[PDB]
């Protein structure tokens, strides 16, 4: 009735007078019951019934500055009718809301005094708001933190509430919502660029660390099954995955929280070591086997750009990668030369042709171990491929149909090799049809080769930009320009059957188009401008054609070299270097077991009291900053 | 601020929020809710959508007298408004009008190549004749409905209904007479036919020839196809 | 400007009923009898942090 909405209203805009008698008139009418319908009363009366906001909830959401002395004046009535513990801890029962408090509320209106005063008298410090609008659904529905006060502190930048909430004994830092997310996880989630928001995310991520003090946090999984390591790498948040995967403690009795030790130093140079217990592929998910297999990121090049996870990459590469993509190299181009020598250097008369790969004695060892090299090899790629694309982890989701379109073309060309020789055996008339086609895409998959060197597979990105992307944009104005002149030439080109001795033309719109194609090409030719209609007005049609035509050529240079010639050279330079990092994980995976053991890169180091990593060692040589050395493992330096 | 160019009052103007309150009616943004960094914002529309008779964002891209119609639609409810009625009905609209118009210069052609008759006093297409079938039935009633349907219309843009043609269409909307004139050689052809002269055969092939030079018109859908018909 | 022009031209073709069943904007009640069809644009910002007392709903969220 009357008595709700003006206590609803009176803490609304700031009339502290009003609340005063609002409060009394709510006190006088408690004498006419007993003990145990009073405290069920007033939380009915001072609560609404709908959604479940309270009178504290309403003077927190209308900060207006009489703030601070009108929650003291409700606490302290909730305490003389001992009913603080429901009324502080008191929930919201909307479903868009559900588990927000009031003290979710005074954090986020930057009220750090208030919020200090909610927990002395006894506020919920691990409040799981797991309503609708704090949980969304995809993107921009609401605002995700961590739907702990903990993390609300943290992620809108308030570094004084969450030193006050860590000293707090109440307060489990280990907690784990309904996502399976923690104060590490949440972190990572709404972090990003530096230019986008501060580093400040990277030092809320300190803060917390240090004060743990264990590796409890940075272990356990969600119900993903993620480590926040593992969901900066997952995400793309490079700037908190170049901290943590470099993280170098000096101050001691937290030094084993490290995963960046320096083992020597010498004046200027000094010897570094980088922690691989998750990083190197020999775990399930690791670091290096994330971040190169993720087409759900547009960053993939500032993150292998990392000092640990360059250099693994580019140690694999001197130690076998480069070994293996020069073999698989030699093998294949002995591929498409044999295809070509058992197809083409066979001159016979008729003799009912034998189609190729036919094995048949009394031939001789030369072609005997061309077309066993051939059959094995056309075989062994459609299996592999059969395994690649197919239902043994088949992966084209949105996987290989995004940066990997090469096993599709290995594995049609060697059907075809197959296919063609099924075909033949079946006595059908298509087995030279498929093998052209083999041969074809044969000679096609060499440009997969060019990305062992860097000059070359830059300019191999340059050819598969323009022709996927940039040569319908010149065809479709091309063919316009081609029926714009086919239609007019055509009324100008006397008919062929004049004397019908050698006529095969296909009509008056075929002859005037067909002569555009080579006049373009440059093989065209004057018979049908002397014996036309109107012969000068022919011509003259011709020279627009050439003029409109060069326009064409120009202003695709002038599109290809779009706002700037070294962005051009940039975007063909990233997606270049993807190419190989995906090529060496590849072949690391062909690899058996007892020899993926001897290419292992690492070394057990003692980096503290009974703690062995497989570290990795990276020299450095810095002249600007001098300081002494006192965070160090050997005090002997050099690689002893 | 829309018809003399003046973008940064316009700017101020248009997102205009007064923080101190009783002077708060007087603010054309305003904030509905905010929870930390996410915040939601409300422009008022009210001369602004091309609701009434002159508004702001009709002025805005009709005013061929100003340079900077590029910085004045970059704003953040001109830049929306101009969004969301892409969205909803104006990229439906841009690729039904491609697949009339594409359908309309193939069959053109397939009435005036694709007849090889040995002489036979040369027919001049689009004569609508009996016992032919209904596949060029349904065909050249196509092409003549179509051909009127554009010069009406472009017949009431260019000319006597507000012909607008002063230096309006002329600066920077010239795809109105093309469009125009291809739609008469068509019409025209005819009529030279009917009245027996020699000249069916020649409005005939101009109308075909810019007819398919008006499909560089439609490559304003795509930004990169777009771009490039502007070099 | 080509296609800035080529939308306003469609919105024109459109009949009387069509166009009020494409129309953007909602009532929305900014005063004391104040009634205004507003667009909503949404909008993230990290670098100013500022406690909120402008605003319409204390309620966040599209309800
Ligand atoms: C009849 C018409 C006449 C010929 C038409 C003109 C052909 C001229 C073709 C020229 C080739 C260049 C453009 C083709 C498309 C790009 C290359 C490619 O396939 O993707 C991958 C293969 O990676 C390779 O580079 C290996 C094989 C290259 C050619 C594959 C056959 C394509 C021919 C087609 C059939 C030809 C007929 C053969 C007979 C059946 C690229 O590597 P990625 O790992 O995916 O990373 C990039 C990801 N991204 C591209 C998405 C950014
Ligand atoms: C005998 C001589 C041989 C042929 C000569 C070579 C022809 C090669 C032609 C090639 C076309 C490209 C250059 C032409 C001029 C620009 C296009 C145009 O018309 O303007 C507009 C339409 O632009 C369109 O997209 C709609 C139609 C395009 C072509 C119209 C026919 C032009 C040929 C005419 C006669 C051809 C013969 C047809 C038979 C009767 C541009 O759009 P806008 O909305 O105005 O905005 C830009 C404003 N601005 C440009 C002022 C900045
Ligand atoms: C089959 C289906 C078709 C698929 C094709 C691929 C299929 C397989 C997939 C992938 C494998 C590809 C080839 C191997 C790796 C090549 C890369 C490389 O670096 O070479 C290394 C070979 O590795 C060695 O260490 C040589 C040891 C050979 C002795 C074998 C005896 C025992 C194994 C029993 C053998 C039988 C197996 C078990 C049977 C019981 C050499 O190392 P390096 O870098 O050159 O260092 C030299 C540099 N230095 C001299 C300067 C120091
Ligand atoms: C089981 C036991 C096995 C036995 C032992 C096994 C081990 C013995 C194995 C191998 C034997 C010894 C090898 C030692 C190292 C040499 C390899 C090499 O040079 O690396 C090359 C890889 O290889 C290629 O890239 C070849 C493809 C050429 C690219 C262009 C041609 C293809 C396309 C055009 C068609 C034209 C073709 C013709 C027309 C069809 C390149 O690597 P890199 O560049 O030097 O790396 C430096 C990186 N850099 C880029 C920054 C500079
Ligand atoms: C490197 C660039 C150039 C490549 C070479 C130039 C290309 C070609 C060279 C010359 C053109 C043709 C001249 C003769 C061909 C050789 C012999 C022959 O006749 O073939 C026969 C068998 O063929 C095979 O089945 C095996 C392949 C033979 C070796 C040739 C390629 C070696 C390249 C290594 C590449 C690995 C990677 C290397 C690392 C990069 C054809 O069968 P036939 O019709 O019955 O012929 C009867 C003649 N006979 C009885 C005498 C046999
Ligand atoms: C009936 C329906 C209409 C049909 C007609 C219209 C159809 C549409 C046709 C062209 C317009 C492109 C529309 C694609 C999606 C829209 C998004 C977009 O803006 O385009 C972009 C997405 O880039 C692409 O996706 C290119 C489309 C081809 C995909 C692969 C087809 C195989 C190529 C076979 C080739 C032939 C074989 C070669 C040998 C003969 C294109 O942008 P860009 O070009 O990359 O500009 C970048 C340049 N810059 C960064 C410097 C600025
Ligand atoms: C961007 C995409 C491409 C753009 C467009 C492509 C370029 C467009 C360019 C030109 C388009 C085509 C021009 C010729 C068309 C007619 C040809 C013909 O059939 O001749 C026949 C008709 O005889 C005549 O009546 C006309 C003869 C030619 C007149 C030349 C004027 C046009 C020149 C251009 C100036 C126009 C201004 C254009 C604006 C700048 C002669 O046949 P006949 O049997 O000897 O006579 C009997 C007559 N009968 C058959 C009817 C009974
Ligand atoms: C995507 C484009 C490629 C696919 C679509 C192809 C589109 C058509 C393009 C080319 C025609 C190819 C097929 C048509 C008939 C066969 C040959 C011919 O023309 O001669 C015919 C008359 O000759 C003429 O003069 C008719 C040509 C004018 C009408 C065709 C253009 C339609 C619109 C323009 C394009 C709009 C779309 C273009 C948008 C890019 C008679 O045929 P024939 O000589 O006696 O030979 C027998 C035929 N056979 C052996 C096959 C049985
Ligand atoms: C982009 C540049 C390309 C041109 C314009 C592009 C648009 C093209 C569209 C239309 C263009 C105009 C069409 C003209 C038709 C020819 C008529 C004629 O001249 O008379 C005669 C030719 O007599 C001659 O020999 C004259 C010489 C021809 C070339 C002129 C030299 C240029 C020198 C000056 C330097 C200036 C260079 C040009 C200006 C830049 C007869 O010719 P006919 O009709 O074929 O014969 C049929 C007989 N009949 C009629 C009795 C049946
Ligand atoms: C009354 C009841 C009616 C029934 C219901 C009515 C509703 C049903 C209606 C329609 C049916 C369903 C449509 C659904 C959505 C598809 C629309 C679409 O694709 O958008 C396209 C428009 O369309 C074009 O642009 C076509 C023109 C092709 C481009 C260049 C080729 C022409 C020039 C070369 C000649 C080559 C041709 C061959 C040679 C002559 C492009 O738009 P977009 O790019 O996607 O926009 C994104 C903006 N972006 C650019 C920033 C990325
Ligand atoms: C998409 C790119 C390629 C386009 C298609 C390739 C172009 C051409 C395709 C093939 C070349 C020629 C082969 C035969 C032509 C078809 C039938 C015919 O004969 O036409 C006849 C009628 O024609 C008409 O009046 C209506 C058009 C028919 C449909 C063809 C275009 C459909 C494209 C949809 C475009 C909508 C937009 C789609 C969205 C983008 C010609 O009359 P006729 O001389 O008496 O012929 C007698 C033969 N008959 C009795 C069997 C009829
Ligand atoms: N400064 C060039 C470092 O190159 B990277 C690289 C590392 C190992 C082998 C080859 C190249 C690289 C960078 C980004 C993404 C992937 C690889
Ligand atoms: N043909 C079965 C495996 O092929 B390999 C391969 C096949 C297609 C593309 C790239 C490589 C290969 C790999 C390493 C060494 C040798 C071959
Ligand atoms: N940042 C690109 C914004 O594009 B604008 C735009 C808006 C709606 C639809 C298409 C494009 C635009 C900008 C200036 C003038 C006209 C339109
Ligand atoms: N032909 C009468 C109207 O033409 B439409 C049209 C005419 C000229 C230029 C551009 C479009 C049209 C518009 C929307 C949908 C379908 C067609």
């Amino acid at each position: 009735r009357r008595l709700k909405k003006r206590i609803f209203a009176a803490v609304s805009e700031g009339c502290v007078e009003e609340l005063v008698e609002l409060l009394v008139e709510l006190q006088e009418l408690c004498r006419r019951r007993h003990d145990e319908d009073v405290p069920d009363f007033l939380m009915h009366k001072l609560t609404a019934s709908d959604t479940g906001k309270t009178c504290l909830m309403k003077a927190l959401l209308n900060i207006n500055p009489n703030t601070k002395e009108i929650v003291r004046i409700l606490l302290a009535f909730a305490e003389e009718n001992d009913i603080l513990g429901r009324f502080i801890n008191a929930e919201y029962t909307e479903e868009a809301y559900e588990g927000q408090t009031a003290l979710n509320i005074a954090i986020e209106r930057r009220q750090g005094d208030i919020a200090a005063l909610l927990i002395a008298a006894g506020a919920d410090v691990n409040a799981h708001a797991k309503g609708a609008f704090f949980n969304p659904k995809y993107q921009h529905e609401g605002f995700y933190f961590g739907e702990t006060p903990l993390a609300l502190a943290a992620c809108t930048n308030q570094p004084e509430i969450v030193q006050l909430l860590m000293e707090h004994e109440q307060t489990d830092i280990t907690s784990r919502d309904s996502r399976g997310n923690n104060i590490l996880h949440a972190l990572v989630t709404v972090a990003e660029d530096f230019k986008t928001q501060n580093d400040f995310v990277k030092r809320m991520y300190d803060m917390i660390l240090l004060r743990s003090g264990n590796w409890e946090l940075e272990t356990t999984r969600n119900n993903d099954g993620l480590t926040p390591l593992q969901l900066a790498a997952k995400m793309g948040k490079a700037e908190i995955l170049k901290y943590i995967l470099s993280r170098e403690i000096k101050e001691k009795r937290l030094r084993s929280l490290s995963r960046k030790f320096t083992d020597w130093a010498y004046g200027p140079v000094s010897s570094s070591l980088y922690d691989l217990t998750n990083v190197d592929t020999t775990t399930d998910n690791s670091v290096l086997e994330i971040t190169v297999y993720n087409t759900n990121i547009d960053n993939r090049h500032e993150m292998l750009t990392l000092e640990p996870l360059h250099t693994l990459l580019h140690m694999k590469w001197k130690k076998f990668a480069k070994h293996m993509f020069f073999l698989s190299f030699c093998f294949y181009f002995f591929y498409n030369i044999t295809l070509t020598l058992v197809s083409y250097y066979r001159p016979r008369e008729e003799e009912a042709i034998p189609h190729p790969l036919a094995l048949t004695h009394k031939m001789g060892w030369l072609q005997l171990l061309g077309r066993m090299f051939v059959l094995i090899w056309a075989m062994c790629i459609s299996v592999k491929e059969g395994i690649a694309i197919f239902l043994l982890r088949p992966s084209d989701l949105q996987s290989i149909l995004s940066d990997a379109w090469f096993h599709f073309v290995f594995f049609i060309q060697a059907v075809l090799v197959i296919l063609s020789v099924f075909l033949y055996l079946f006595a059908y008339k298509e087995y030279l049809a498929c093998l052209v086609l083999a041969m074809a895409l044969g000679w096609a998959n060499m440009l997969y080769y060019t990305r062992g060197f860097q000059s070359m597979g830059m300019y191999s990105v340059m050819i598969q930009k323009v022709i996927l992307h940039d040569v319908l944009k010149f065809l479709f104005v091309y063919i316009v320009f081609l029926l714009g002149f086919g239609v007019a030439l055509a009324s100008l080109i006397e008919k062929c059957p004049k004397d019908n001795k050698d006529c095969s033309s296909y009509g008056s719109f075929s002859d005037a188009v067909l002569e555009l194609f080579k006049l373009t090409i440059g093989l065209g030719d004057l018979n049908i401008q002397q014996n036309s209609k109107y012969p000068i007005l022919f011509l003259f049609l011709l020279i627009t054609y050439v003029i409109l035509t060069f326009v064409l050529l120009l202003n695709m240079l002038i599109a290809l070299m779009g706002e700037t010639v070294e962005n051009v050279s940039k975007e063909s330079e990233r997606i270049w270097r993807l190419q190989r990092a995906r090529t060496i994980l590849e072949f690391e995976k062909m690899l058996p077991e007892w020899l993926r053991s001897r290419f292992r890169m690492g070394e057990l180091c003692k980096v503290a009291e009974d703690d062995f990593r497989l570290c990795l060692r990276i020299n450095e040589v810095k002249w600007t900053e001098w300081k002494t050395h006192v965070s160090f493992l050997n005090e002997d330096p050099g690689p002893v």
